[PDB]
């Protein structure tokens, strides 16, 4: 019966995994466009991007309650939609496990299904275990961690990698590798020199930035891979944006999967 909307990704999985999603006491209604996991949340209709909203997006699906990710933005549409009396419960983006465990209680909590999330956070963490030990009995490639550099470009308009304090610094490093890029934080544009300075023995995107510039080919003949490991060797791993950076509940299994996708690449 409370109209809800969910902004970000990891939040309506979250949501979903929970049974939270059609109860007595809440609505799923809607969604950004970084919610497409698993297929329920594809369906809910869509209020735009999380980090380019509208007030009027989100206001058009006439919600009660929003529970949105720390870096859902810009900050005026937040502001705006909590002006308009609606509750907003915003949930941190530090990048580690602390960051999906209070997704999981804090949504649970919001939403009222308290005991699903006890539940869901018990089993998250038996997996997070399991997850660790996995990396941790071998480094990606055999010897010394890997340079990994990650390349954000979702529509491939313009393609930026990843500096410290992001999702992809955190994940490369949980998955046993480093970060080729070195000495900022957040994004900046790829350019040549940047893409020398960092060497990086694996280049790493998303599926869809992958499919955005045309594939593999296309992205390795952006100006300056020829002169890096990564180029030379034409080892590029993929996972889908969601799984890799979305801090979810699949946190493990994504930790897995990308450890096991560089020792591929590598080998
Ligand atoms: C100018 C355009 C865009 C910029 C600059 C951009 C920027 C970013 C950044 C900074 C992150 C976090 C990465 C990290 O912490 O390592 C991210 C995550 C993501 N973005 Fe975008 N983004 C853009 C467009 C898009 C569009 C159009 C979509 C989907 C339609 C998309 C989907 C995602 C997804 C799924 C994630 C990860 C999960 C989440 O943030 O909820 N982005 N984006």
């Amino acid at each position: 019966s409370k109209r809800v909307i969910v902004i970000g990704g990891a939040l309506a999985e979250t949501a979903f995994a929970l049974g939270g999603a059609e109860t007595p006491r809440y609505r799923l209604v809607g969604a950004d466009t970084t919610c497409t996991y698993p297929d329920a949340a594809k369906r809910l209709p869509k209020v735009g991007y999380q980090r380019a909203l509208s007030a009027e997006g989100l206001l058009s699906l006439r919600p009660d309650l929003v529970l949105a990710s720390a870096e859902a933005g810009p900050p005026t549409a937040i502001a705006q939609v909590k002006g308009a009396g609606v509750t907003v419960t915003t949930f941190d983006e530090r990048h580690d496990v602390e960051s999906v465990r209070a997704k999981i209680t804090g949504v649970a909590q919001a939403l009222d299904v308290r005991d699903a999330g006890a539940a869901l956070l018990q089993r998250f963490d038996r997996d997070w275990q399991a997850a660790r030990d996995a990396v941790a009995a071998r480094v990606p490639g055999g010897a010394q961690p890997p340079r990994v550099l990650f390349v954000l470009n979702h529509t491939g308009t313009q393609a930026l990698v990843a500096g410290q304090r992001t999702a992809a610094d955190a994940m490369i490093r949980y998955a046993g590798a480093r970060n080729a890029m070195q000495g900022f934080d957040h994004y900046k544009p790829l350019t040549t020199e940047a893409l020398a300075a960092a060497a990086p023995d694996v280049v790493l995107i998303s599926d869809e930035g992958l499919a955005a510039v045309g594939g593999h080919a296309a992205l390795l003949a952006t100006p300056g891979f020829g002169a890096t490991p990564a180029g030379r060797a034409r080892r590029v791993v993929s996972l889908d944006a969601l799984f890799l950076l979305g801090f979810g509940p699949r946190l493990p299994l994504a930790v897995t999967t990308l450890h096991r996708r560089l020792s591929d690449a590598l080998a």
